[PDB]
Order: structure tokens, then sequence, then C-alpha cells
């Protein structure tokens, strides 16, 4: 697959990867390096719900790469500004960290985590990424410059603002490339389209343009509450489509190539809430499953794993429960055992971990969308070791590749 940026999902995993485990928890940041040895190390005296006050209802937390190296940094958006502890490229980071930018935060802008959506994202094709932010006044951005020096905010486009009406309990907000030039857009589902901004390369995104009047609250009645919404390339040019689980089963509407887009259609008759899929009791993905490398489907439902792969043009073949685990049934919840599919064994056929009760659990994709036993991984970053999603945050991450 390619590089999406999503609420659900705002650090993206490389496909192939070798996903590292990574953890906010109350003491501050850990790792879980994805090697032979599997442990937990703590990296950063800070970040975490007791160590600095970092709150879910207040702060961001991601990982990016904002020096152009490819190793990830961790990244806060914390009361008064943007704190970064950088990779020292051997299972360490800077600590503390440093205050990048007095901006972006609860008390530096007046960001809020129930109104506005901040991503870290190499706009400009530097290597490094810069700060983005869906805020009031519109999309703002402040460049990554380099040597950790980030440019006051200016305005991207005066659009996908709380100005303009934009609401995470009625519409979605996505970077995409719908062109192919490599160029991360808009992508946002609101009140009555669907619609594109073009990114420019230039720390600036072109008018909206509406592509499809569906998909939305007010276009085909997609609530927030039971019809999630991704964009994923299904057919292999690199190029993003859309894809959403609604009623009677699944939607798309197709890239043409140039980031337009085609009618909608229903594609496959499962994981809509006809089926009893719902979104407060299970988990709906799309990732890439096999060589392929086009986004294929996967639910973890009541009885287990379920995978519909994608032809390669973004048809689908037929629902296969393929693992008896991770599933509602055996116990897992949305509200306490984050559930992740990521590549974690580099062969590009992405698998599934999941930081249920007691351990971090792993299945591994065989190759081919199909898939072996759960492998239990380690005795941490659960509920029963104290992390909730309340008081934690836990990613699978690219560290390095
Ligand atoms: C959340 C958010 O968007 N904050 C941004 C605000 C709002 O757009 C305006 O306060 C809307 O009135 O505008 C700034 O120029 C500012 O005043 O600091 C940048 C800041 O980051
Ligand atoms: C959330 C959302 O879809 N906002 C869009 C609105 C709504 O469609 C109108 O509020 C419907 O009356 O219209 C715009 O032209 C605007 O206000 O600039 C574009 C904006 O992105
Ligand atoms: C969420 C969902 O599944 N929406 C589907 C809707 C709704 O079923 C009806 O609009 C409700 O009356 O039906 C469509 O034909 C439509 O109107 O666009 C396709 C769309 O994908
Ligand atoms: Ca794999």
């Amino acid at each position: 697959s390619v590089v999406v940026i999503s609420q659900a999902l705002p650090v993206p995993t490389r496909i192939p990867g070798v996903a590292d485990l990574v953890g906010f928890g109350n003491g501050g940041v850990y790792i879980i390096r994805n090697s032979l040895l599997i442990q937990v190390v703590k990296v950063i005296n800070n970040f975490g719900y007791d160590a600095g006050g970092w709150r879910v209802e207040k702060h961001v937390r991601l990982l990016a790469d904002t020096t152009g190296d490819n190793q990830s940094d961790v990244v806060g958006f914390g009361e008064n500004g943007v704190w970064i502890s950088t990779n020292n490229g051997n299972n360490t980071f800077v600590d503390p960290p440093k205050m990048v930018l007095a901006n972006f935060a609860y008390a530096a802008g007046g960001w809020r985590v129930e109104k506005h959506i901040r991503f870290m994202a190499d706009l400009r094709k530097t290597g490094r990424a810069d700060i983005v932010g869906f805020g009031d006044g519109g999309i703002y951005i402040s460049r990554n410059n380099g040597g950790g020096q980030f440019a006051p905010a200016q305005l991207a486009l005066n659009n996908f603002g709380y100005a303009q009406g934009w609401r995470l309990d009625r519409h979605l907000r996505f970077l995409a490339d719908v062109t192919g030039d490599g160029l991360l857009d808009v992508v946002g589902f609101g009140e009555n389209q669907v619609y594109i901004a073009r990114n420019s390369g230039n720390g600036t995104f072109q008018p909206a343009q509406a592509v499809v009047n569906n998909f939305c609250i007010g276009a085909g009645g997609w609530t927030i509450s039971a019809h999630p919404r991704v964009v994923a390339d299904l057919t292999g040019d690199r190029k993003a489509d859309i894809l959403g689980f609604g009623v009677a089963g699944v939607y798309t509407s197709l890239n043409n190539g140039n980031g337009t887009f085609g009618a909608v259609n229903l594609v496959l008759k499962d994981f809509g809430v006809n089926s009893g899929w719902r979104v407060e009791k299970h988990v709906r993905c799309v990732s890439s499953l096999t060589n392929k490398k086009v986004g294929d489907i996967i639910g973890f439902g009541d009885a287990g794993v379920y995978v519909a792969l994608n032809n390669g043009n973004g048809t689908f073949g037929p629902v296969k429960r393929v693992i008896d685990n991770f599933g509602y049934n055996q116990g897992w919840r949305v509200d306490k055992h984050p559930r992740f599919v990521v590549d974690l064994t580099g062969d590009g056929c992405a698998d599934i971990v999941g930081f249920g009760e007691n351990s971090v659990w792993a299945c591994m994709n065989k190759g081919d969308g199909t898939f072996g036993p759960i492998m239990k991984l380690i005795d941490d970053m659960t509920v029963s070791k104290g992390w909730t999603l309340q008081k934690t945050v836990r990613y699978a991450a690219n560290l390095y590749l």
C-alpha cells in the first residue's frame, strides 16, 4: 500500500516493513523493537500521563521522521507548543524533548482535540515531516526547515476547518495522494460531498473540488457512528480510492487516475450494518495482505478475523474467517484492546497485532492472505499492566526500516 494519513491511523506504516510497537504510557515512552529480542524499553521520561501530564483529551502524540534520515521521532502537541524527541538511531531518543514551535497547542493557538486535527506529513517532498493542522480558520502548516527549525504557521488553505463547518462527529479528513505525483492531497468527507484539495507542493492546497455526492452524512446517510470510511489504493497504481463500510456492505468510488472519481458501487455484500458489523464491537481495516499490493478488507468481527481479498482491481473475493481469535467473542473490545493490521515480518503482506487484556499477540500472514497461529509477544502494554485507552496511546510504527 501507499502513505495515507487518517484520523483513525495518523501514523502510517510501511508495506513491506517490520513495524515496531510504541507506547505512550503513564511513565513516558516505551518501545518494543521488532527483532529477535522482544522486550519493552523505556526511552523518554516524558510524553506520559504522569511523566509531563500528557492527556489524551488535550494533547496529540505521534511518530514521524522530522529530519529526513528515515528514522521516526516522537512528536507531541503539548500544552504550549510542539515538542520533539529525535531518534538517536540506537533505540534511544533525545530526552528532554525540544520545543520547536509555540503553536498547534491547547494554550498556544487554542487547539482542541474535540474540534481540530493535527498530523505530521512530508507535504513538500523534502524528506522531512511538516506540521499540519486542520484548525479553525482552515488548514495550517508549519514548515520543517531542517535542524529542528519549524517556521511560523502559515494558512495552507481556508477550508476544511471548524469555521467552514467541519465536525468530528459528522465528517472525515484524510491526507492521501489522489493524482500519483507523490504529494498528499486533502480528501474530505463533508456534509454533502467528498472534496479534494490538490497539494501544490509549496505548503498550500488548491481550492476544494467536489468529487462524489455520497459517503457523507448529508449524501447517502453515512454516519460516524455506524459507517466507517477509508481512503486506500484498491488497484495498485499508487492513487487512492474511496471505500466505505455502509449498510448493505462495502461501497467504493474508484479514482479515474487524475483525482476525479467514478460512480459509487456496492462491491461486497458483507462488513456492513446489514451483516451485523458495528463500530462499537468491531474493527474494519483496509491493508495489503498479498503480493498484489492493493487494499484488501480485514474485519475483526464476532467469531474472529474476516478477510476479503482484492482481485487487484477493486473487486473482491469471498469473505473467509482466517483466525478464530481477536474477535468480540474472544473477549476483545474496541474500548480496551487496540488491534492493527501492519507488516511485522517484511514480506509486504500485512500481519495482525493486538494489545490484549494480558498480553500483546500477533498472527502472521503466510504471504497469501491466510494466517498462521496466534503468537504471544510479551506481557506488557496491556490492560492488566495498567494501559488504558483513556490514559495511554499505542501505535505500530516503523522507528527504522
Ligand atoms: C485552532 C486554530 O486554528 N488556531 C489558529 C488560529 C485560529 O484560526 C483563529 O483563532 C480563528 O479565529 O489562528 C491563528 O492565526 C492564531 O490566532 O493563533 C493560528 C492558530 O494556530
Ligand atoms: C462541512 C462542509 O461540508 N463544509 C463545506 C460547506 C458546507 O457544504 C455548507 O456548510 C453547506 O451548507 O460549504 C463550503 O462552500 C464553505 O462553507 O466554504 C465548503 C465547506 O468545505
Ligand atoms: C450508508 C449507506 O450504505 N448509504 C447508501 C445509501 C443509503 O442506503 C440511502 O441513501 C438511505 O436511505 O444508498 C445509496 O444508494 C445512496 O443513497 O447513496 C448508496 C449509499 O452507499
Ligand atoms: Ca507480513
